[PDB]
């Protein structure tokens, strides 16, 4: 099974991707997580990406496409994968289509801007692993600590309020057109398309996605 999750930054995609990976046994392919890992490792890609992500801008399509191409060639993706934050632009979607990669489900998260801004304020990450929490809506079991390692949680540099505003503007300009892109693919019979109300509690969105995916 192959899935794309579509939605604004902060819509809840990475949170729900964890549950899908656990139940359906397919890896989460998050280009944000992979780019942050490149920074953490000090790879050449990481050297290029850090300043761009910190500014709330998109990394070049050609670099991200190559990153995803290599990732999905790895053994753990042989039987499917979940794309989370990719494709992010029409050229990224066209590259995957040109490559001959169809997906089985495209799942769109419907969340208004007003809620995203307010919501991202509380996002906390365990920076080494990428595990994601919210101080209120999905808190760690011990305040400020990762559930697995007990290490202190951090705030992402690009989650600062002014950067979030910029990121959202760019989402609507560059990324929201993928809604029509994959709606059209579904009309052609190339994928199934569904939209979930991502303003509901985490558990309710999870149940809605479980009903769609079986
Ligand atoms: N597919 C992509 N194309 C270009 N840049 C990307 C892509 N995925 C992630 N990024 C970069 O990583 C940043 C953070 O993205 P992401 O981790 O998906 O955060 P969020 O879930 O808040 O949108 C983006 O603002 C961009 O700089
Ligand atoms: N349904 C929800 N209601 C409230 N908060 C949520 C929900 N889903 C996720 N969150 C929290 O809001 C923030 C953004 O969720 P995240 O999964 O990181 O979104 P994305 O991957 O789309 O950027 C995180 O801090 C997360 O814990």
């Amino acid at each position: 099974m192959r899935i794309i999750l579509l939605g604004a930054p902060g819509a809840g995609k990475g949170t729900q991707a964890q549950f899908i990976m656990e139940k359906y046994g397919i890896p989460q392919i998050s280009t944000g997580d992979m780019l942050r890992a490149a920074v953490k490792s000090g790879s050449e890609l990481g050297k290029q990406a850090k300043d761009i992500m910190d500014a709330g801008k998109l990394v070049t399509d050609e670099l991200v496409i190559a990153l995803v191409k290599e990732r999905i060639a790895q053994e753990d993706c042989r039987n499917g994968f979940l794309l989370d934050g990719f494709p992010r632009t029409i050229p990224q979607a066209d590259a995957m289509k040109e490559a001959g990669i169809n997906v089985d489900y495209v799942l769109e998260f419907d969340v208004p801007d007003e809620l995203i801004v307010d919501r991202i304020v509380g996002r906390r990450v365990h920076a080494p692993s990428g595990r994601v929490y919210h101080v209120k809506f999905n808190p760690p079991k011990v305040e400020g600590k990762d559930d697995v390692t007990g290490e202190e949680l951090t705030t992402r540099k690009d989650d600062q309020e002014e950067t979030v505003r910029k990121r959202l503007v760019e989402y609507h300009q560059m990324t929201a057109p993928l809604i029509g892109y994959y709606s059209k693919e579904a009309e052609a019979g190339n994928t199934k398309y569904a939209k979930v109300d991502g303003t509901k509690p985490v558990a309710e969105v999870r149940a809605d996605l479980e009903k769609i995916l079986g």
